[PDB]
């Protein structure tokens, strides 16, 4: 008599990553990289009206 | 005088066999052989997520 414990397979998932442009709620933001962003104190915008 | 019988006929079931690749059961299953399956002793499988 033999007997052995068969491990049969496995299945891994692709962890899909989308990029946050390849969506359609972007367009409500103006997203652009300041990079010095921690040393700004105070901004504002000015609107003539 | 004649006098006689006369099988007048016999007919029999025709029986139809199943192939069970040709239903649509076969498309929630893996049919895969594996004849050494009492030689096994247990089972298993892991999973990745």
């Amino acid at each position: 008599d033999v007997e052995f414990d068969a491990l049969l397979g496995s299945y891994c998932n692709t962890l899909s990553l989308v990029r946050f442009l390849e969506l359609g709620l972007s367009v409500a933001c103006v997203c652009t990289k300041f990079p010095e962003l921690a040393y700004m104190n105070e901004g504002r915008v000015q609107f003539e009206v």
